[PDB]
């Protein structure tokens, strides 16, 4: 079998002359020639049977992946594993070859105004199929989203998102959790579990902040340094707002801040277009029942060029799949038959 750097990579005869892209705790990934239809494709090797987490990740990305079809969602193409569960210690997972991400692009090139809109856009078109379904992304960060030559961007990474439980989602104040520090909205460290639709929202106003700057704008070094961040732009939150936080310890804290001014969106971005800090304002909202919905987002005039909710799609049925109970020896077996579909045969 062909190696690239150190590695097994056992995906022929369909896919050839492979290059290294990168690499990550999820595994190696690689473009590669599929000799079927004619194109490269990313290949990505992941090997998670030996922890649960990674099982997990491996059948939330998979399962969804699977059910969901959307122009700005990257897909499934093929998946390659062992014909027997006894044999199968890895799962390469076939891909879209996209030229970038959004991570990449910010570290390097200036967007204009017209690239910023067209991309929260795709991201906002995506992002409302997704809810559609009754699914919470949850990591939603720049290096999520792919981009092709044509600047056209794909949704990428489902293995940390949820069936969305709102009813669920009050916990205590700095309660641990897993998603991307500068994207976190300001309530995960609060009172919420991150079961809203509410925390997506919040992460693409993050984006779109990044997007103006090409800074993260809220770039805090540790878990508590996020609200700091947040808080030093937002200001002091309202009366009401925090009436809204019942949890004690939470509203406390907050309470024993000195009172903080918000910092005018238009100070922060001085040559941003005023429809997309209006835009921003209402994605940045510090109250999550008042943060702005995904279609509410796509209806705003700052989007008007390409607002046209009949050519963005929505689900055929909500997702529904829990599995943070299930040992890692399970989770294989899901995994297996999930990937079955793909077998010679
Ligand atoms: O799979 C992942 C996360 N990843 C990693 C990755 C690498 C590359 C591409 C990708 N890249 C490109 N092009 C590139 C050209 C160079 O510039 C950048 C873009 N084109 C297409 C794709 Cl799909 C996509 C992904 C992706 O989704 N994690 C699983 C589930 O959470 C996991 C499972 C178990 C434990 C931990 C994590």
């Amino acid at each position: 079998p062909e190696m690239v750097r150190g590695q097994v990579f056992d995906v022929g005869p369909r896919y050839t002359n492979l290059s290294y892209i990168g690499e990550g705790a999820y595994g190696m990934v690689c473009s590669a020639y599929d000799n079927v239809n004619k194109v490269r494709v990313a290949i990505k090797k992941i090997s998670p049977f030996e922890h649960q987490t990674y099982c997990q990740r491996t059948l939330r990305e998979i399962k969804i992946l699977l059910r969901f079809r959307h122009e700005n969602i990257i897909g499934i193409n093929d998946i390659i594993r062992a014909p027997t569960i006894e044999q199968m210690k890895d799962v390469y997972i076939v891909q879209d070859l996209m030229e970038t991400d959004l991570y990449k692009l910010l570290k390097t090139q200036h967007l204009s105004n017209d690239h910023i809109c067209y991309f929260l856009y795709q991201i906002l078109r995506g992002l409302k199929y997704i809810h559609s379904a009754n699914v919470l992304h949850r990591d939603l960060k720049p290096s999520n989203l792919l981009l092709n030559t044509t600047c056209d961007l794909k949704i990428c990474d489902f293995g940390l998102a949820r069936v969305a439980d709102p009813d669920h989602d009050h916990t205590g104040f700095l309660t641990e959790y897993v998603a991307t520090r500068w994207y976190r909205a300001p309530e995960i460290m609060l009172n919420s579990k991150g079961y809203t639709k509410s925390i997506d929202i919040w992460s693409v106003g993050c984006i779109l902040a990044e997007m103006l700057s090409n800074r993260p704008i809220f770039p805090g070094k540790h878990y508590l340094d996020q609200l700091n961040h947040i808080l030093g732009i937002l200001g002091s939150p309202s009366q009401e707002d925090l009436n809204c936080i019942i949890n004690l310890k939470a509203r406390n804290y907050l309470l024993s801040l000195p009172h903080k001014n918000k910092v005018p969106w238009n100070r922060l971005f001085p040559n941003a277009d005023s429809k997309a800090l209006d835009l921003l304002d209402k994605m940045l909202t510090f109250n999550p029942h008042k943060r702005i919905e995904v279609e509410q987002a796509l209806a705003h005039p700052y989007l008007e060029q390409y607002y046209d909710p009949s050519d963005e799609p929505i689900a055929e049925a909500p997702f529904k799949f829990e599995l943070d109970d299930l040992p890692k020896e399970k989770l294989k077996e899901l995994i297996f038959e999930e990937t079955a579909r793909f077998q010679p045969g």
